[PDB]
């Protein structure tokens, strides 16, 4: 809904 792809790009690949 939001902005929930953040654990799939993470800082850290």
């Amino acid at each position: 809904e939001l902005y929930e792809n953040k654990p799939r790009r993470p800082y850290i690949l």
